[PDB]
């Protein structure tokens, strides 16, 4: 073993880690900030985790590693006042205005600010932000007023998609982050996945807002605003109220909504089991023509993105069915006023999503119809979650409402896609129905569950075996196909999400602070709120969906042909 002295204390262990971690595992306090996912700023360390060590000095705790004969300090005047003086340096380059700011209720950094009772040097106080601030992309939003350079974002984005979109850049002989060339975000090779925003311990690093379209939507006397949330809002939105993590809160938001003044509570969930309508009879089509294998999905856009910008050859391969969010989009200004009577260009549909990337996919241009776009708005859980604290909404005390059925009710296969594997298993459970005729009863498919990064499946639909592949995040993708895993084998059906776990943690979803991640598996236990609903629903099938076999029934007939093909698809190209 090991002895090792930390504050007096003595310890004998064998293990072989880092000071923070073994004194994490200890209930030692050591602070930290650019240490996250298991790496630390290598070219710029914060400093913040410095801890005393007798016969060396001060020293890294995130990346020194305990050694026998060791005696820490971590509460020291000469330990203290150095952390001191290098959050006092963060704040000489930061713009200290909490009071607006979209990260007020849990940054790290303030946090850090009052721990020390640090102060700046000189007030950092910039006159013009506009050289600071950087809101071309439609997804993602610079803020380099608040940004620490601590390297978590670059980190990030590494880790999850391997695509290194977000950088280092040299700007003038100084240092800052984001896209190749310093280019707006879209026009790189970045997925937009936000997966650099949740990393972020400030407000440097947020969504592009669209809280605006809707606020004046909504106050727009003839402007008929209809919301839907994605399957992962009510898995998590939870969070940001003090209610815990894992906590169903559908109900709480469905009433939220109405008091917010939504004209009309749907839900994407019934947009996701129009997707697998629309995917799973396209399955069993590309059985029948024998190809073109694999079928990709589609309902990610950050994948999407991917496949743009490295695999354009599979573009023709994906999945032609809308994603659930513009599926939905393009009924709520067809369908619905059939049904309601509305001009559909009075229709405002809104979306909350866990996501950044689906700001990117609803305002590409072609996906609207006749001037009227499938969605007009799209804001994240962070943003609904603001909006509903600005209004005053005692969230964690609403009593439970319904959604409107019309386009609000689901399937428990619907109710699964905000889970890495969800929209395979919902796109199975319809498609073996589909291709053998029947109301098969064993419809949990957990082989394709999980956090694994690759996940395979021989499954037998109509007498035949087919071969179908989990993709979990994006790094998956990129290893997926660079090591010839592809080619391995003649695959049938592919999902792939662009964030690791799903939807659950897509880039628009709460921030978790670092010692909450240690203390809580934040993708399982937010997957958990879904596959639970699945459990307990009637119906476990898309195509058992009542109020959505009606609209196909009196509006699009049968899916995959006919008006369905028509305007509920969108093809990728080269
Ligand atoms: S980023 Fe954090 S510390 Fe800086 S102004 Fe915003 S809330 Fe305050
Ligand atoms: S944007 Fe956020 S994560 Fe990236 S360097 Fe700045 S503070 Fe760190
Ligand atoms: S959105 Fe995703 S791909 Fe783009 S820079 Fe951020 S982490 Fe990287
Ligand atoms: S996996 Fe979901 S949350 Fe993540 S980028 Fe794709 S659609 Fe958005
Ligand atoms: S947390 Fe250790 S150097 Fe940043
Ligand atoms: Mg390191
Ligand atoms: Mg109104």
């Amino acid at each position: 073993m090991k002895t090792i002295i930390i504050n007096g204390v003595q310890f004998n262990t064998d293990e072989d880690t880092t000071i923070l971690k073994f004194a994490r595992d200890n209930n030692i306090d050591i602070s930290a900030l650019c240490f996250l996912n298991n790496c630390n700023n290598d070219i710029n360390k914060c400093e913040i985790c410095t801890v005393e060590v007798e016969g060396t000095g001060l020293v890294t705790a995130c990346d020194t590693l305990i050694e026998d004969g060791m005696i820490i300090n971590t509460n020291s005047d000469a330990v203290n006042e150095k952390i001191k003086s290098r959050i006092s340096q963060l704040l000489d380059i930061h713009e200290f205005k909490c009071g607006p700011c979209n990260r007020r209720e849990n940054c790290e950094f303030l946090k850090l600010v009052i721990k020390y009772k640090a102060r700046a040097s000189k007030p950092f106080l910039p006159k013009d932000k506009t050289e600071y601030v950087d809101e071309r992309s439609k997804s993602l939003t610079v803020d380099r007023t608040k940004c620490l350079l601590c390297g978590r974002c670059v980190n990030a984005c590494g880790k999850n998609t391997e695509t290194y979109a977000m950088k280092f850049l040299n700007k003038n002989g100084k240092t800052i982050i984001g896209a190749e060339d310093e280019k707006c975000f879209d026009d790189t090779n970045c997925l937009l996945c936000g997966q650099c925003i949740i990393a972020c311990p400030v407000a440097a690093l947020s969504e592009k807002s669209h809280m605006d379209r809707v606020k004046n939507a909504l106050n727009a006397p003839e402007k008929h605003v209809i919301v839907a949330m994605a399957p992962s809002v009510r898995a998590s939105i939870g969070e940001l109220f003090n209610m815990g993590f894992g906590v169903d809160v559908t109900g709480k938001i469905y009433t939220a909504l109405r008091q917010l003044g939504f004209d009309k509570i749907f839900d994407i969930n019934f947009g996701a089991d129009m997707t697998i309508m629309e995917e799973a009879t396209e399955l069993v089509q590309r059985i029948e023509n024998n190809g073109p294998f694999p079928m990709f999905t589609s309902c990610c856009p950050g994948w999407v993105r991917q496949a743009e910008n490295y695999y354009p050859e599979l573009l023709n391969n994906l999945s032609s069915a809308k994603s659930p969010q513009q599926i939905f989009g393009t009924a709520s200004k067809t369908y619905y006023p059939s049904i309601s009577g509305l001009d559909p260009k009075n229709v405002f549909t809104v979306t909350v999503m866990p996501c950044t990337s689906k700001k990117f996919e609803a305002d590409r241009p072609q996906m609207e119809k006749d001037g009227l776009r499938d969605i007009d708005a799209v804001i994240t859980t962070r943003e609904l979650a603001k909006m509903i604290k600005d209004a005053k909404i005692p969230f964690a005390k609403l009593e439970d409402s319904e959604a409107d059925p019309a386009m609000g009710e689901y399937s428990g296969a619907g109710a699964i896609f905000g889970a890495t594997g969800g929209v395979m298993e919902a796109a199975l459970r319809s498609a073996k129905d589909f291709a053998e005729n029947a109301e098969l009863e064993d419809i949990e498919y957990k082989q394709v569950r999980g956090l694994n990064g690759i996940k395979e499946a021989e499954v037998e639909i109509n007498n035949n075996k087919y071969n179908v592949a989990v993709i979990n995040g994006a790094s998956n993708l990129f290893k997926f196909m660079k090591s010839g895993m592809i080619n391995e084998k003649q695959y049938h059906f592919i999902e792939v999400m662009a964030c690791h776990g799903g939807c659950v943690n897509g880039g628009g979803q709460p921030h978790v602070n670092p010692k909450d991640l240690e203390k809580v598996d934040i993708k399982k236990v937010r997957a958990s709120v879904l596959y639970n609903q699945d459990e307990h629903l009637s119906k476990r099938k898309s195509h058992e969906n009542t109020a959505l076999v009606k609209m196909y029934q009196n509006y699009f007939g049968k899916p995959g042909e006919g008006r369905a093909h028509e305007i509920l698809h969108f093809k990728y190209k080269k």
